[PDB]
């Protein structure tokens, strides 16, 4: 995916 979080990024 394009998020917006911590710790670890996604997809």
């Amino acid at each position: 995916x394009l998020l917006v979080t911590a710790g670890l990024v996604l997809a």
